[PDB]
């Protein structure tokens, strides 16, 4: 069987619900106890169990606030999220790797019992908005140990992420004109490996600031993502692929993932 399985077998209507099946209580992680970022707030579920931990972080000029609706939804589903601030509202999306690093160590090490008892730090995952989801890219290359990977419209200047070996759904906006997914977004999902499970996902009639706003689809397939890949739940698998191939623009995959 396996060990980290949480909640019912999933449907459309679970995935795409405001909450999963989890309850989630707070944690601040505030910005004189974290160390490497500017703090956040934890979700976490209430049912004492262990779950995979996923660290989000916002885009340039963002704060928590834009990603807050996504990491509490994820959590209802079963996962311990932190939501952070950077260092600075203006840090650029190596910065904001560094400091995914510093939020994920920060849930390990230094919050509470009632959140470090409910992680399995090995089953590990970041996301990210915009310069945010830059900064997801650039940790996964640095982190092969790091069981998922999403990055929201993303935005970065490195083209070639070839190196990453971590499971990455990437999610862009077809009318982005920030993070355009022709410089961003396609680029980035073309240069990761072929042999990696990966995922190209575009929303379509969407802006770049489709990620700060609940969003149905955003939310069932990054939980489809995570529970896949850091829960290994297979039962995930046919939300994934083929994947929606109306409010998809685009699908790719290289599905089916290998178990």
């Amino acid at each position: 069987a396996n060990p980290y399985e949480r909640g019912p077998n999933p449907t459309d209507a679970l995935l795409e619900a405001r909450s999963g099946p989890f309850s989630v209580s707070e944690e601040r992680a505030s910005r004189f106890g974290a160390d490497g970022f500017g703090g956040g707030t934890i979700y976490y579920p209430r049912e004492n169990n262990t779950y995979g931990a996923v660290a989000i972080s916002p885009g340039y000029t963002g704060t928590q606030a834009s990603v807050a609706w996504l990491g509490e939804r994820i959590a209802s589903h079963g996962f311990v999220v932190i939501t952070i601030d950077t260092n600075t509202t203006l840090d650029q999306p190596d910065s904001r790797a560094r400091q995914l690093n510093a939020a994920l160590d920060y849930m390990i090490n230094d919050a509470s019992s009632a959140v470090r008892s409910r992680i399995d730090s090995s089953r590990l995952a970041v996301m990210g908005h915009s310069m945010g989801g830059g900064g997801t890219l650039r940790l996964a290359s640095q982190r092969p140990d790091l069981k998922a990977a999403i990055p929201l419209t993303p935005w970065h200047l490195n083209k070639n992420w070839s190196s990453v070996r971590v499971p990455t759904l990437i999610i862009g906006a077809d009318l982005d004109t920030i993070a355009p997914v022709l410089t961003h977004a396609r680029p980035f999902y073309n240069s990761l490996p072929t042999s990696i499970s990966k995922a190209y996902l575009e929303l379509d009639g969407a802006t770049h600031f489709a990620p700060n706003i609940p969003n149905k689809i955003i939310g069932k397939y990054s939980v489809a993502w995570l529970k896949r890949f850091v829960d290994n739940d297979t039962r995930y698998t046919q939300f994934l692929c083929p994947g929606p191939r109306g409010e998809v623009e685009e699908y790719r995959s290289t599905c089916p993932f290998l178990e």
